[PDB]
């Protein structure tokens, strides 16, 4: 069951909404760590619930693989309003983000470590890899696999059915809508001066 | 009144987000019907509720048909979350579906066999034309028409006051800035490799 | 503490969602002013709270000018499904409307005059500028600076840590991708008949 405390490791802006969520969850003192400024992690810290809030992708991976390391809980902050399907699979103790009124449906799987940001979309029998960030309104449609550690920029969209390779990026604003078997960063088009 | 039970016609993906918005509605037992895999439909099965859970528009409206000449009542799936403005307009009994999320504004108006999918947005004085789909995260600006057996893409949206003819296209993630007239398919661009 | 009526600025398109919103609020009655139908606003009128149900930045500023001078309260319209961070400031009486399903997360800060409408989502530590307008689904990424006066159009997004200068227009469905230092209007890629 919840601990009363949480230590968040990163204290700047993915870390303030992360305590947002935290707090929504019940939790009634969160404990910023961070490796660049005010109290560090502490392999001798006591026992409290964890979580990493950090936002780049690769760097989460190896905070959350040293926090495992030691023995700490790395649990998931879902936000209240967040809409999830009996049927969705979301990967237990996970260090899983669910941002408010995000959407889950039927059948999909959230793997661990993976942001699920502001209002972004899980269509039913989506697969979400590892550690992968869905930005804020960043849309998966029905079937959708992503890869491991990708970032999906926000409102960028994958059409249904798709599969996008680990490690790659698709770019705020992009609408993907063919299978990437190889990795890569997929653009949409920039907003111009008239 | 609602029956405890409600058939549901398409036992694939959309079957399965039909299901999870009956179940929120308060059906007791979903029963999948499907002319290509597991129980059948037959006009002399008792009068359940039924829903018509197929995301094609052209097949959705030829069942849609076959249901109603059969004397079955195609319900409204209208998940809890969705908000409705009360001067909005929701064809009755209509086998509507709302998704989680939705928001209908002032003097909207939703005709029948029309999928409303999740966190879609219409807006004040919409028109949404009968069998249209409106996916995931599509959203059309005040006082929007859209013709009928329409779809509109992952993404996309329409722009105030316009029009979009029967049977057109608007692909996911595409802005449509104007009128169209005449039926077409109108597409976004994609996202391309770096 | 709010009156049982209020005098609502605008009696078009805008107007209607307004009234929802203050409906949704618990004011009892919303009695229409305009210029061009129906009851005119006279400085004479009791001191019901007011809101300006106009779409138009220029105009609504303006009018809102009008209103203050003349001693009446400018309320904000806020619907009871938006969310808004603790550590989120929004300017008291300050004619700010909030439209269902906005996510306002920690320590952004919205101005007077603001329309944030349906579903847009103002991230982390973002400054939305007096009399801008967010449109339907648009969204703002982690530190933006939107200027004051700004159009952001139907599902248009800005990028984390931009800046937007005073007086710009994103445009429907566009993705700001680097800082405006000068007003402009930008735009994206219309949809176009394959
Ligand atoms: C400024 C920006 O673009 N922030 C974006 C970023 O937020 P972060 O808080 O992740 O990014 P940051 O502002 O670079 O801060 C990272 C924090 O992690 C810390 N840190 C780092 C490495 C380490 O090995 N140990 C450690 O502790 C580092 O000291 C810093 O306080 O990702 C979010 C998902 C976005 N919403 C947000 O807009
Ligand atoms: C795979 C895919 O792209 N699915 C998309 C599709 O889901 P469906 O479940 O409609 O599509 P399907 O996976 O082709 O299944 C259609 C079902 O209808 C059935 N069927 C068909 C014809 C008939 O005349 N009688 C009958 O019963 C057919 O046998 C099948 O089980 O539309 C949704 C709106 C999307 N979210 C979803 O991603
Ligand atoms: C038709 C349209 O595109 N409407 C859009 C517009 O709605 P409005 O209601 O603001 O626009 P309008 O339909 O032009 O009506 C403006 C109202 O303001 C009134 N008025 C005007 C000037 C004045 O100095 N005094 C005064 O009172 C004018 O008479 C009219 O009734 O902005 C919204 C944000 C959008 N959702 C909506 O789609």
């Amino acid at each position: 069951a919840r601990t009363e405390k949480i230590y968040i490791y990163g204290a700047s802006g993915h870390g303030l909404v992360c305590e947002d969520v935290a707090k929504n969850m019940g939790y009634k003192e969160c404990i910023f760590l961070d490796d660049f400024k005010g109290m560090k992690f502490e392999s001798t810290l006591p026992k409290y619930d964890f979580f990493i809030a950090i936002g780049n992708n690769e760097i989460r991976k190896k905070i959350y693989q040293k926090i495992s390391e030691n023995g700490f809980k790395i649990v998931n902050l879902i936000h209240k309003s967040a809409l999830i399907s009996p049927s969705a699979i979301v990967e237990e103790n996970a260090g899983i983000l669910i941002m408010p009124y995000v959407v889950i449906n039927a059948k999909a799987k959230i793997e661990k470590g993976v942001i699920l940001n502001t209002s972004s979309v899980i269509e039913h029998e989506c697969v979400i890899g590892e550690f992968s960030h869905v930005s804020v309104g960043a849309k998966c449609a029905g079937n959708v696999k992503i890869g491991k550690n990708c970032f999906l920029g926000i409102n960028s969209c994958v059409l249904p059915n798709l599969s996008l390779a680990d490690d790659s990026i698709l770019g705020g604003g992009a609408t993907l809508v063919k299978n990437q078997d190889e990795k890569g960063v997929f653009v949409g088009v920039p907003a111009k001066r008239m």
